[PDB]
């Protein structure tokens, strides 16, 4: 009776890290009428806002708004707090981490290089081994470069094989970077403050739901009704036959 | 006849990183009556817009905005390009220089690390050895660990030696970090373009005009008047003598 529907945002509400089509926003207000709805991205919080309204439309638009995977809460129009990773690994591991990829990264001779090599988040560390802080052309070029050299897989291969057993996870951010995360910070992390909220039933939408993507840990969690999705069409195609049959 | 007055930002017209005294304020717009007004500052745009009024009022307020000492400019309103540091430097001089820091920064073993250790900018590369993305409580604790341990002077004593004769200039950025500029991209820089605009004469006033300053070089420049001033109390001052008196 208390129902909570949860949808990753690239891919399952909008095209990939695109503003969201008025029809399906127009559909996810109907939904609303119905139940609760709630956004989950690894992005942060001001990218998923951009993607879902204006300025900070979203957080009244959606009953909840979970960026960094969780890592960061708005509920009902407010912000609750976020758990720091540096709290959750503690200085020395962090800095092990640091430490390792600045010196793998300084080994690194490329074409050319940028700046903000390591940006530190609230649920994760994102690493681009090029620089965060290049142009359209340059993020083409990178990307372009990375394929052939495969440059950010090598770096996580060696990552995990350094930091094997010490519960660090690696995904990839698309273009450029990749997210070091805490074990169980994928979009699972959001499942336990939810856990709080007495829903009856969660359904979660994602379009990487397969092994390997980052909707399958949420999507394959026993408190979660799990759904696979290929586009926002498919989205809302979906919610209507089980909300509005 | 046509007179320009250059003011330097940090504890010449304000107290140090922090909104002018509205009362300055107020002088600066009545010394406008007889004279075009500007300043340059080391910061970037956003930082010296910020303690200069409200949002991006200060282009309307001064004639001329010269941020990250020139680089780049805003003249009567509006914005004009920028020079990038890599068209400047090239490509392989920059990445040796940026490989030089993360492999000197990967040796540091500190109390804490956080993130974006090199931050690329307009007209300089911005290093920080602990971590622009800190608190406030935390800058305030690697500022005490720096000044024991010399972690910044280290750094460019290295850096000095290693780029010697290579054109790279280095000076600290207050706490936590320093910044890595080319020869010649010193507050002087803004000179350059204000060489087309037809002032008869230039006064420049800065705090930091001693030896070492950042503001040194453009007061010793034979295109300005210069002028030394301990307090934006002092500058007021001055302008009443020379302006109004
Ligand atoms: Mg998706
Ligand atoms: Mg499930
Ligand atoms: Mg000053
Ligand atoms: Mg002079």
């Amino acid at each position: 009776e208390r129902v909570l529907c949860l949808f990753d945002v690239d891919g399952t509400l909008t095209p990939a890290r695109q503003k969201i089509d008025p029809e399906v926003a127009a559909f996810l207000q109907k939904l609303r009428s119905r139940v609760q709805i709630g956004v989950v991205g690894g992005s942060d919080y001001c990218k998923i806002a951009e993607q879902l309204g204006d300025g900070d439309e979203v957080i009244e638009k959606f009953d909840y708004v979970f960026a960094e995977n969780g890592t960061v809460q708005y509920k009902h129009g407010r912000l609750l707090s976020k758990q720091t990773i540096q709290n959750h690994l503690g200085e020395e591991l962090l800095q092990d981490l640091i430490n390792f990829c600045l010196s793998y990264m300084a080994l690194l001779r490329l074409p050319k290089k940028r700046g903000t090599f390591i940006e530190f988040r609230n649920g994760m560390l994102n690493i681009s081994p090029i620089g965060r802080s290049c142009t359209l052309e340059e993020r083409i070029e990178f990307s372009e470069l990375d394929k052939k050299e495969k440059i950010r897989e090598k770096f996580v291969e060696a990552l995990k094989t350094e930091f094997a057993g010490k519960g660090l996870k690696f995904s990839k951010g698309g273009m450029i970077s990749f997210d070091v995360f805490p074990e169980g910070w994928d979009k699972r992390y959001c499942l336990d403050s939810l856990d709080q909220d007495s829903f009856d039933t969660i359904h979660f939408f994602g379009n990487e739901t397969s092994p390997g993507g980052n909707d399958f840990e949420i999507f394959a969690d026993p408190r979660t009704v799990g759904h696979s999705v290929v586009s926002p069409q498919d989205t809302v195609q979906r919610c209507r036959e089980i909300f509005f049959p």
